[PDB]
């Protein structure tokens, strides 16, 4: 997996967006938080009809662009089953990071 | 027509539409979308602020998509009334199927 | 520094931090004049032993000009002191659009 981001030049952090399946999470969880990466973010959520709603799971990370690559794929071989339905990650620029501690 | 501006993200594939608005219809704005053939909806409940309940779908779509999806979820969601609720388009750099590793 | 972004004018105020701040950063928000906030709880991380901690999410979209203002006005908010306060993200984003009106921008 090689994610292409040259559409943003001077980007220097980016969020990792994974919708997968629920009992995955743990997984998922266990082998970023081994691999020393924190500030994982979970909501539960749902993804034709509305009965045709299931529950996902969305794990969102913030890194740095150079991370980017490594972190999709820890996340895509946990959540990882070889079924449709696995689920997806999306990659989406960040303009700014906060630290409430120690902000200004 | 609503047309979409683009222009501050050239070269970019991929762009998540995200809408908060009335629960009440979400089935209405779900099929719309599913008839026009879209997959990949996520659906979270969220909170306005007095805090009301409120609706959020968002859906990952090609960027020649863009405007006739908007177009269709804002047509479902409308009522007229104040607090219809809003549709934000976000760039999307990558996406990546988990199951086959291909972005 | 938004210097990565020429030609964006809107940005989504995306900030993570500690359930019981959330009424004092609503109020903040509002006594400031800033609408359109969305809420949602969520949970951070804190097999090998780790523990889903509730926090909450808030969602402000703004135009350029006011991001500074209200990023201040979210950290001052929701800050203790210790360890585990969150954090604030700040996005781009290309469109709005009000469903009432189909008006775009502003």
């Amino acid at each position: 997996i090689q994610c292409d981001l040259s559409a943003f030049p001077g980007v220097k952090f980016f969020r990792i967006e994974a919708i997968f399946r629920p009992w995955r999470l743990p997984f998922v969880i266990d082998t970023l938080s081994k691999y020393g990466i924190r500030g994982l973010t979970n909501t539960p959520v749902k993804g034709f009809g509305p009965s045709n709603l299931v529950d996902k799971e969305k794990l969102d990370i913030v890194v740095s662009r150079a991370q980017v690559d490594a972190v999709v794929r820890l996340v895509a071989a946990s959540a990882y089953t070889g079924e449709i339905g696995d689920g997806k990650i999306f990659v989406h620029p960040v303009a700014e990071v906060v630290r409430i501690r120690t902000a200004e």
